[PDB]
């Protein structure tokens, strides 16, 4: 089997993307945050605190003939930005673009943090990161990909995100008319439950590509691009005016200059991002400081290779016995 769903930007900045997901009988469709950061798939829902909801599309599981409350399961996540949601859990029939999934846990939000109640686009996000980080206790629960793994053409999901325009998320094929090129695969490490690798360095706009390896993950459910602040700090020192704002929460710029280009390395490759995409817009209103794009990983623990990053490139996340992505140009 496969599955097609398009990616649609919720905003302006690209700030996350939603896809259409079925769930239930008859389907209910809500819109979801494909994450590959994360590995639990959580809903607005018919539980969830009414104060608390805010515009999204809930499932409700009492009008689903195919739903089962899954007893005694609670969940609870927390988010690198700070945010978190929590609840209990049914299974039911979960399609995306035409590939279904039956028995996948729908995980019900009884309670959602402010900055989701505040984002009336997202009804809930679905985790493509491993299984090993999903929060359902007391019995772990198996991610959509998890579950359809065995019956896809070909064990892979791709991820190709457009800049200020909707791409595409495919289940069980590569599609070959979506990218130029070839397509370089570079190993992952699954020990913390990521889509881990190893990039072999960078360069800032036209400049020389320095060889360094840089650890991090591929994260469809973050904006932004974060990394060691050695390299962030050579960025920015190219876009005359930038600097470092602790009030504002990160490098900013003035939004009259024209951003140089990044260049990320995958293993001999080399992905290209334009300067456009590093540009994310006003800090407030009507300022004409802008937020950068390309940030410091120095307080979070990890490197981050957010939609920034991503949407440059198509990825292929391959979930064969040993994973590994792959990176082509588009």
């Amino acid at each position: 089997s496969t599955g097609s769903a398009t990616t649609t930007p919720i905003d302006s900045l690209d700030d996350a993307y939603i896809t259409p997901v079925q769930i239930g009988t008859p389907a209910q469709t809500l819109n979801l945050d494909f994450d590959t950061g994360s590995s639990d798939l959580w809903v607005f829902s018919s539980e969830t605190t009414a104060s608390e909801v805010d515009g999204q599309t809930i499932y409700t599981p009492s009008k689903s003939t195919t739903a089962k409350l899954l007893s005694g399961a609670t969940w609870s996540i927390s988010y690198g930005d700070g945010s978190s949601s929590s609840g209990d859990v049914y299974t039911d029939t979960v399609s995306v673009g035409g590939l279904t999934v039956t028995g996948q846990a729908v995980e019900s939000a009884k309670k959602v943090s402010s900055s989701f109640t505040e984002d009336s686009t997202i009804d809930g996000l679905l985790g493509l990161a491993f299984s090993t980080l999903n929060t359902v206790s007391p019995t772990q629960q198996k991610t959509f990909f998890d579950n359809a793994k065995a019956s896809l053409d070909s064990p892979v999901f791709t991820a190709d995100l457009g800049y200020h325009a909707p791409g595409t998320y495919n289940f069980g094929f590569i599609d070959t008319t979506a990218y130029t090129g070839s397509i370089t695969y570079t190993a992952v490490s699954t020990k913390q439950g990521f889509w881990e690798w190893t990039s072999t360095g960078y360069a800032v706009g036209s400049g020389t590509f320095k060889s360094t390896s840089i650890d991090g993950i591929a994260d469809t459910g973050t904006t932004l691009l974060y990394l060691p602040a050695t390299v962030v700090s050579a960025y920015w020192a190219q876009v005359s005016g930038a600097k470092s704002s602790s009030s504002v929460g990160g490098y900013v710029f003035p939004c009259s200059a024209t951003l140089p280009s990044f260049t990320f390395g995958v293993g001999s490759a080399r992905i290209v991002i334009p300067g456009d995409y590093i540009d994310f817009g006003p800090i407030s209103t009507g300022s004409s400081s802008c937020f950068g794009g390309i940030q410091s990983s120095a307080g979070i623990g990890i490197n981050i290779f957010g939609d920034v990053a991503l949407k440059a490139a198509f990825v292929v996340f391959n979930g064969a016995t040993t994973p590994t992505l792959g990176f082509a140009s588009k």
